[PDB]
């Protein structure tokens, strides 16, 4: 079943950010560019919230880059980790925390849609 | 004539961010580095609020980095878009959709100037 | 002795971020992959705030790349950049300005611990 965002933990009571783990073993070479990684966490947000997907600086070191990534308000799909090697082989295991979900106000405005 | 950021539009009501697109076709390889795109679209921001630069994700799955960039609230130039391709030669059409405008509050502080 | 984020500086009153300088001179070639370089500067952030460790584009223009990091509100370690020579050889002197670290409210939610 989807899991919501409400399902998902923070490391300590004063992270800024809810952790994100892969549901796969996945290893990453840096020829294979981008990849998606599954976590089985689904949108939507809370109102007037989106969220960014940013790396985990321990993750980062260790030559695996999640590139930035924005959750929209009301995207409903699975949230997925944006993932490359840097310079070397990684090797993501099942439940390994990977990523991490930040969330920051919406700013409404009268930009057209 | 310079574009404001009025100009720009969401992709739906609830999207974080807003669409900038390259007024340029431009053509990136790996070894290229860093390179800057024109939007044709100025600042400045919001009152209270500064900007941040991201990928779309379809753009960065595609082998497109956007490097996040910060727009201070009161700049008045052009909004490039800093753009890297990963590891293919990546080729980018006059008005395609390369990075999203994300608005956050800007906090105040007393941090000496 | 350590240093607190109320001694670094905005470059102008509407600047984003506030800048972050290495400590040491740090030479950096892309087989390198990511490091962590020094600044001198601690945390813990202002209440209710998170930080956000971004690059400035004029470094991000001369090909080095900083991997955006989350700085949670009561890290009171030394904050670090995460940074990475992208395609040459990049040398930075010490003193000059790596990073910007921008301040987001921190966004209260009953995810559990
Ligand atoms: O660029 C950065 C990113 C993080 N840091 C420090 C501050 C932050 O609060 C701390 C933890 O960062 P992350 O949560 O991104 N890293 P990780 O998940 O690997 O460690 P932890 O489980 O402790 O949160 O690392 C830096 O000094 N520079
Ligand atoms: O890291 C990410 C980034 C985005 N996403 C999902 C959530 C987000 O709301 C959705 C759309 O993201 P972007 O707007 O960044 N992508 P794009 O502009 O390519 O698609 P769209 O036009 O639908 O917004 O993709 C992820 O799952 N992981
Ligand atoms: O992706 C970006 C990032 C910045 N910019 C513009 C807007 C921003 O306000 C301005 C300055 O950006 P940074 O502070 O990130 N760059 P830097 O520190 O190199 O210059 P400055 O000292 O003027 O702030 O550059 C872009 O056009 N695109
Ligand atoms: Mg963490
Ligand atoms: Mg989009
Ligand atoms: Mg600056």
């Amino acid at each position: 079943q989807k899991q919501p965002i409400s399902k998902l933990t923070r490391a300590t009571p004063g992270s800024a950010g809810l952790d994100l783990c892969s549901t796969s073993h996945t290893v990453l070479t840096p020829e294979m560019g981008p990849q998606a990684l599954s976590t089985g966490i689904y949108g939507p947000l809370p109102p007037n919230t989106f969220g960014l997907i940013l790396g985990r600086s321990s993750i980062t070191m260790k030559g695996l880059q999640v590139y930035p990534g924005v959750i929209d308000n009301d995207y409903t799909g699975e949230i997925k980790i944006m993932a490359k090697a840097v310079n070397n082989i990684v090797t993501v295991s099942q439940g390994n925390r990977i990523a991490q979900l930040i969330l920051l106000p919406l700013i409404e405005t009268d930009n057209k849609v």
